[PDB]
């Protein structure tokens, strides 16, 4: 038979990305993860991010970050 290109792993949740303008990601029920979502500004990749070691509001929104619900 062929390699095997049919992965399956330990995928027991309901974790999931929603793109945008940036790589973000969430899972809550077992998995407990999110990827953070687009930073403060840029103009072609980097620029002015935000800072959660002085501005807790990036932090609550990184875990915030959550996919739609529509």
């Amino acid at each position: 038979g062929p390699e095997k290109m049919e992965v399956k792993e330990i995928g027991r949740s309901s974790k999931i990305i929603l793109p945008a303008c940036m790589h973000e990601t969430c899972s809550g029920g077992f998995s407990l993860k999110n990827d953070c979502w687009c930073c403060l500004r840029l103009k072609t990749k980097q620029a002015r991010c935000w800072k959660e070691k002085e501005f807790p509001n990036a932090k609550e929104l990184c875990f915030a970050n959550c996919p739609p619900l529509e």
